[PDB]
């Protein structure tokens, strides 16, 4: 089998991308955050605490004829940027542009925090790092990848994500047509429960290539390119202006700047985001001073290769017996 669906930015500045799922019978459409760092379905419902739903797509299990109680369990999670969410558990039918997955665990929200309920656009979660991160307690449940994989053509999935633009995900299969060039592919480490890898370098704009290692994991569902300080501060160097804020939580640059491109190194392929990926914007209404898209992970722990990064390539997630990550050009 395969599946394929479009995926669509939530809004003008790509911070994050929504995929159509259905979940249930009859099927109730929720459009969800596909997110390669984490392993966890979840989503709004109707026993989301009704002061924390504004405007979000629920899912009612009630109202559907296959979903089941997974008895005793429930589930908590913890993001990266301070979110968080925590409900129960129903197994229901979950289908994914034509893939259709039976007893796929589906989280049921009782509790989210408030930047999801302030998010309109994001009904919920449909996780895709490794099933070893998944929080159900107390038995650990499998992604909808992962419960997929066998009955796949192939057992991989694509991220083709756009910029300002829609894209595809895709399970199952390589759509040949989607790319430029070939495919690198590169060692994945799944030690931590991600998608997790080492870029070979870097360049700023035309400047010469850095040979250097940087291990981080693709991370479909992190607006933002985070890398070590010293590769942040080469690149925003080579903007005129451009500087850290602490009150603003970050690098910041005067929105009538051009910006560099950034490339980074897949073996010894090269990925080229283009300067305009990398502006996110007024940090404020009416600002002239910008947000930037690259980073530091300085105080994470650990690099992210997010949408900046990903939506510049053709993604393989390869889940072989030995898992493995695709790069292309497109």
């Amino acid at each position: 089998s395969t599946g394929s669906a479009t995926t669509t930015p939530i809004d003008s500045l790509d911070d994050a991308y929504i995929t159509p799922v259905q979940i249930g019978t009859p099927a109730q459409t929720l459009n969800l955050d596909f997110d390669t760092g984490s392993s966890d379905l979840w989503v709004f419902s109707s026993e989301t605490t009704a002061s924390e739903v504004d405007g979000q797509t629920i899912y009612t299990p009630s109202k559907s004829t296959t979903a089941k109680l997974l008895s005793g369990a429930t589930w908590s999670i913890s993001y990266g940027d301070g979110s968080s969410s925590s409900g129960d558990v129903y197994t229901d039918t979950v289908s994914v542009g034509g893939l259709t997955v039976t007893g796929q665990a589906v989280e049921s929200a009782k509790k989210v925090s408030s930047s999801f309920t302030e998010d309109s656009t994001i009904d919920g979660l449909l996780g895709l790092a490794f099933s070893t991160l998944n929080t159900v307690s107390p038995t650990q449940q499998k992604t909808f990848f992962d419960n997929a994989k066998a009955s796949l053509d192939s057992p991989v999935f694509t991220a083709d994500l756009g910029y300002h633009a829609p894209g595809t995900y895709n399970f199952g299969f390589i759509d040949t047509t989607a790319y430029t060039g070939s495919i690198t592919y590169t060692a994945v480490s799944t030690k931590q429960g991600f998608w997790e890898w080492t870029s070979t370098g870097y360049a700023v704009g035309s400047g010469t290539f850095k040979s250097t290692s940087i291990d981080g994991i693709a991370d479909t569902g992190t607006t933002l390119l985070y890398l070590p300080a010293t590769v942040v501060s080469a690149y925003w160097a080579q903007v005129s202006g451009a500087k850290s804020s602490s009150s603003v939580g970050g690098y910041v640059f005067p929105c009538s700047a051009t910006l560099p491109s950034f490339t980074f190194g897949v073996g010894s392929a090269r990925i080229v985001i283009p300067g305009d990926y990398i502006d996110f914007g007024p940090i404020s209404t009416g600002s002239s001073s910008c947000f930037g898209g690259i980073q530091s992970s300085a105080g994470i722990g650990i690099n992210i290769f997010g949408d900046v990064a990903l939506k510049a390539a053709f993604v393989v997630f390869n889940g072989a017996t030995t898992p493995t990550l695709g790069f292309a050009s497109k």
